[PDB]
């Protein structure tokens, strides 16, 4: 188990444009086009990351090809901010994988606004945190894809995605 499987496991898998849980345009595996509410915005987007005229449909590689890139991207925009970074260094490995799919899902803007569970994940206060988080829009609107995510910032185990 490791991020990518994890992340698998919670965007599972679409090869032609959805509305995600937050109502965007989306495909792949989690890849956010646009919050756009048009859907040739997100079309032209699409064609722009692929290389080519999809129209709104891709290949498996292209997908993983994404799906690295926006992984990379998560940690790349988790160590750029000075109110995750700190917070990510104290986190064992476990929590670390949490945290990275959380960012890949939500964006770092919404993440840093969490002043208050930022806090109580450096203290290490897990069920706080934990709680805390069960509390957010994302929890209640993307239940699914963001259940399994909290239940590892509290025990730190892969237990939720076996
Ligand atoms: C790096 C980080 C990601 C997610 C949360 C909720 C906190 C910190
Ligand atoms: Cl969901």
């Amino acid at each position: 188990m490791n991020i990518f499987e994890m992340l698998r496991i919670d965007e599972g898998l679409r090869l032609k444009i959805y509305k995600d849980c937050e109502g965007y345009y989306t495909i792949g595996i989690g890849h956010l086009l646009t919050k756009s509410p048009d859907l040739n915005a997100a079309k032209s987007e699409l064609d722009k990351a692929i290389g080519r005229n999809c129209n709104g449909v891709i290949t498996k590689d292209e997908a993983e090809k994404l799906f690295n890139q926006d992984v990379d991207a998560a940690v790349r925009g988790i160590l750029r901010n000075a109110k995750l970074k700190p917070v990510y260094d104290s986190l064992d490995a476990v929590r670390r994988c949490a945290a990275i799919n959380e960012v890949f899902q939500m964006g770092v803007t919404g993440v840093a606004g969490f002043t208050n569970v930022l806090r109580m994940l450096q203290q290490k206060r897990w069920d706080e945190a934990a709680v805390n988080l069960a509390k957010s829009r994302w929890y209640n609107q993307c239940p699914d894809r963001a259940k399994r995510v909290i239940t590892t910032f509290r025990t730190g185990t892969w237990d939720a995605y076996k």
